[PDB]
């Protein structure tokens, strides 16, 4: 039937990376909420106030939290949103009726939080990361990312229009990568990963890694998907959350 969609954007980027999707969801029907998480897209702060992924995620907190009863929601995270989501159901789970990881890092329950992202740096080498700027700031030494035109144009939108590359230099903030998920909360809550088989910065193999570490419950593919899905194919990617609308609910 009907959902109400939250919509959870990665690294560097804001709610603006899902302009083209919310319109599609709500044609269909849908509630959609396309946060800012913390020093993202026009949140006032900077990542130098910004301590844990915790912190990262507050206003995602803070909109579950505000959620009335009975209001259920499927959350839908992108590349690090996945871990926000994970941050997001150990809190919330009875607020979730569902969580999409598209092309996004999964967290599991058996391997301490980060173990992903660990896996994730221990995968990539150095020179994949193009123009990519890494500094250190302190709060309280911590790491921030901030993606350079190369690594947009080359690892995210390649297969993206020339006006979504543009946006996304025009928009992109410094971020960061910054114990336990619980099997109760997080660990409960029905899962569905959507594959990006073009994807160059976290590679199809390391999707279909995360899927075989800790299998959720619905796998999509789409074909022809950079890492940037949701603007390269929009179309395709609304019809696969309608699917997911229409599963988990009543
Ligand atoms: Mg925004
Ligand atoms: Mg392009």
């Amino acid at each position: 039937a009907f959902a109400h969609f939250v919509l959870v954007h990665g690294a560097c980027h804001g709610g603006w990376s899902w302009h083209k999707l919310k319109p599609l969801l709500e044609a269909l029907g849908h509630k959609v909420t396309a946060l800012d998480l913390a020093a993202s897209g026009v949140d006032p702060r900077q990542i130098e106030e910004l301590g844990t992924l915790d912190e990262y995620t507050e206003p995602l907190l803070t909109f579950l939290e505000a959620l009335p009863p009975g209001e259920k929601v499927i959350l839908v995270g992108h590349s690090l949103g996945g871990m926000n989501l994970g941050i997001a159901a150990d809190k919330y789970c009875e607020k979730i009726a569902a969580a999409v990881f598209l092309a996004a890092f999964m967290p599991d329950t058996e391997h301490c939080s980060s173990f992903v992202l660990e896996q994730y740096n221990e995968r990539t080498p150095a020179e994949n990361w193009l123009d990519t700027q890494f500094l250190t700031y302190t709060k309280d030494e911590i790491t921030s990312m901030f993606f350079g035109p190369k690594f947009l144009a080359h690892k995210l939108y390649q297969l993206c229009g020339p006006e979504d590359l543009e946006l996304a230099s025009m928009l992109v903030r410094p971020s960061s990568l910054m114990p336990f998920f619980t099997k109760e909360g997080y660990g409960s809550i029905k899962k569905i990963y959507i594959v990006c088989t073009e994807d160059k910065g976290i590679p199809e193999e390391f999707q279909r890694w995360q899927i075989e570490n800790y299998k959720p419950d619905k796998v999509y593919k789409v074909e022809g998907a950079d890492h940037m899905a949701m603007l390269c194919k929009t179309k395709e990617l609304a019809e696969i959350l309608q699917e997911v609308a229409d599963t988990y609910n009543a």
